């Protein structure tokens, strides 16, 4: 009753010392040569498993693999550690998962030699086809914003309308007889100035300014 | 002690028999360890990547062989059924022969093509590994049908000499004082479609190439 996980699918296997080729076959791949297989080790590193190479699986537990349909791999580093990757890009969210950091309270950053390090938001893609080895790191989010003239430190990069309102009025979401407006400026390039209504979100940056009003409905 | 290794055909001295990949890159002169991909070329012919933290056991004698690519990516190909990683977007026919450990002169390099006939890769042509799938390469004995003095000959080399051609027509032929063997050819490949050969020259062959060999007076 043995399973492994491949790209987050559970996959049943009946060999505890399968080769890479045997794993690609169980995974439903037609042409195994066209795939690159990695085992995701307990320390968080990815080890490539060539078709002729064996891995050893415990009788209990679920080893984890990544399988890419790719004729090449790209390298990057993540908090100093070297990774190979079977796709030309990956998202900030996938980098967080590889880093094993607190997902919501960190950002992903790409080292840049000639400009400031680049913030990679969760859904943005890091282009590994750029010519050097991309150097990525996670860092705890701590963002200083002004809400109704008061300094607020926020540990999340993207927050909601009601999140903003609550930075100005502690007990405001339940106030069915109140209408709250939200304006902002000095935001980042993805939202520099504007207004927010319920259902919207905003990406924060240091020094961003918010003005929140409460009126009777 | 007096230990040497070979990195991309440069012989370099090392003072450690179990270096890490980083230490190998550092004696090779690299400033930025992360930007290179390091392979050891094993005795079984395979390229084994060495990560910066991994050690390699070297013998006190002999010169182990490493390839060191300045590359942020690796391409895969197969060669006679074995998997290769490669730190550059192309490699030549000649480099494939070297990796294959085949006899250079009696083999051709072929690229598998799923629909067309397989492609012949000459010694100086580049195989583009940036094409979308895993390139499948193999070496095979050369076999070319030529005509020498109206007899079909199968030759197992792509390049042959004046005396090879003469001796395909007449085994006894040799250098004389009174006569010489003339060689004229036609229906050759692009490098040499038609002409004459004298001692010292070579020609590239192709199927159907025709040679005419005659013993003439030295006039
Ligand atoms: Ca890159
Ligand atoms: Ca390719």
């Amino acid at each position: 009753n043995k399973f492994i996980k491949i790209n987050d699918k559970i996959v049943e296997i009946d060999d505890l010392t399968p080769t890479g080729a045997q794993i690609l076959l169980v995974a439903g791949v037609k042409d195994i040569v066209e795939y690159v297989l990695f085992q995701k080790l307990k320390n968080g590193l990815l080890e490539e498993i060539r078709p002729e190479e064996k891995t050893t699986l415990d009788k209990e537990g679920v080893e984890t693999f990544l399988m890419f349909n790719s004729d090449r791999t790209y390298r990057f580093t993540l908090n100093g550690k070297m990774f190979d990757w079977g796709a030309p890009s990956l998202t900030g969210a996938t980098v967080k998962s590889l880093a094993e950091c607190d997902f919501d309270s960190n950002d992903v950053w790409l080292e840049m030699k000639n400009e400031k390090d680049k913030l990679i938001t969760d859904h943005e893609h890091i282009d590994l086809t750029q010519p050097n080895v991309e150097r990525l790191y996670t860092q705890e989010t701590s963002i200083n914003i002004i809400v109704n003239a008061k300094m607020r430190v926020v540990n999340r990069r993207v927050i909601s309308y009601w999140d903003v309102v609550h930075l100005a009025y502690e007990h405001a979401e339940n106030k069915e007889t109140s209408i709250y407006s939200v304006d902002y400026a000095k935001g980042p390039i993805s939202n520099p100035e504007g207004s927010m209504v319920d259902g919207q979100y905003v990406q924060l940056t240091d020094g961003m300014i918010f003005y929140v009003t409460q009126t009777d409905k």
